[PDB]
């Protein structure tokens, strides 16, 4: 009887649904999300791989959107680096164990569980390199997102309602530590006092811009685009401001 | 006067908005999407890089969603391959030129435009290897998606309304040509006549499944998961069906 088998296999997930603050309408999707290929006791649903595939693109979008909207106004290169750093199996594995996913993971592999235990312990200590990252932990962080998406009738909004609280602190930490965009940094410091002049074309086919910072003087930047020129000029102004005479 | 400069730079985009069947509320976003780093005449908006970043994740999600929902029920490995094949700068560049994006692209690079012309010509002939792919064409296929998203008030639905007609035929072509999932293929052929038995555990810690195809006999599959076992059994049944005695 499939429902009796479901009831057996989902025993203990109550605690997990409370922890993430989401109640599954269809528990089969939650079981599927946590079912590794090796979990032969699950004779009623697919393993997590399809959900992982969907969840990967869902998280890529929600994380990308967040990065793009960040009022730090990261440059394209910084956005790219941040996306690579965050949309990432290791980062996903770290967040999975932070939020106890390993306590609900379904697999038959003593060796995998040993790797998981060591990784959980390391991450706990780290958060109060020769630790192997259990890729399945990253996998189920993704597959659960896919499961919530499916269970909620394909709602990205419901997914992010659940995932944002888990992700935002790490996203914010990474976003706060990457190099600042020199334009936004200057304007944080001198919002009405830093003024960029119109772009001018150079003999060598570049763009030159001057930023004047009232009380500090004028600083020139050149680059292969207006964006790069502004950045260059701001970086110079910032250096003078920091030097403080 | 910024609006006079906008009016000048967007001259000719009328034809493009008609072609994609989307009217921008804010033309600045359309200009930005098509503005390469080298286009120094654009002194009023950013270049396309930020939009490209956002658009990349938007298309990754919409394409992934489509692949996942395809009633061909691709296996995880096939889904992965298809995503890699489709969410791809070369594929994006080919679709951009198919839909005339190169006629509206803003750049200052005779050499780039030469590469573009050769690529347009090749693709036209192909669609009635030693052709360089102009990466900027893939870039603006992505940045325009980001621009439509922004202009429509962050609507994925409006993006896909515009993009689906451009993408679905290529997605469908790739999806139709990849290896079929043997389970779905068998069930297309024998929907009421192919029946999978319950999973059984093997001495070596695998799963074994038999599929019985009425009129043809029984075929066994073994694998490291229930999913793989079913696939294996179906592949055998298919081979017999095709042989047709």
């Amino acid at each position: 009887d499939a429902e009796k088998t479901l009831n057996h296999l989902i025993s203990g997930f109550e605690t997990f649904e409370k922890k993430i603050n989401y109640r599954f309408k269809n528990k089969a999707y939650l079981l599927q999300a946590f079912t590794h290929a090796s979990y032969h006791y699950n004779t009623i649903t697919d393993c997590y791989q399809r959900l992982e595939f969907l969840g990967d693109a869902i998280l890529d979008y929600l994380i990308t959107k967040h990065l793009y909207e960040d009022p730090r106004q990261h440059s394209p290169g910084v956005l790219t680096d941040l996306r690579s750093a965050l949309v990432n199996n290791t980062i996903f594995a770290s967040l999975a164990v932070k939020y106890d996913y390993h306590k609900y993971f379904k697999a038959v592999s003593p060796e995998l569980f040993h790797v998981i235990d060591d990784f959980v312990k390391f991450q706990l200590e780290k958060n109060e390199e020769d630790i192997e990252v259990p890729k399945a932990m990253g996998d189920i962080f993704e597959s659960l997102a896919g499961a919530i998406y499916m269970d909620s009738g394909m709602s990205l909004e419901v997914v992010w309602q659940v995932y944002y609280p888990m992700m935002q602190p790490l996203i914010e930490k990474f976003s706060a530590n990457v190099p600042r965009s020199p334009v936004r940094e200057l304007l944080e410091m001198e919002p009405e006092t830093a003024k960029f002049s119109p772009a001018e074309r150079t003999y060598d086919g570049k763009v030159r811009v001057t930023v004047e910072v009232v009380g500090k003087g004028k600083f020139k930047g050149v680059g292969r685009s207006y964006r790069i020129a502004k950045s260059a000029a701001a970086r110079r102004a910032l250096r003078s401001l920091k030097a403080n005479q």
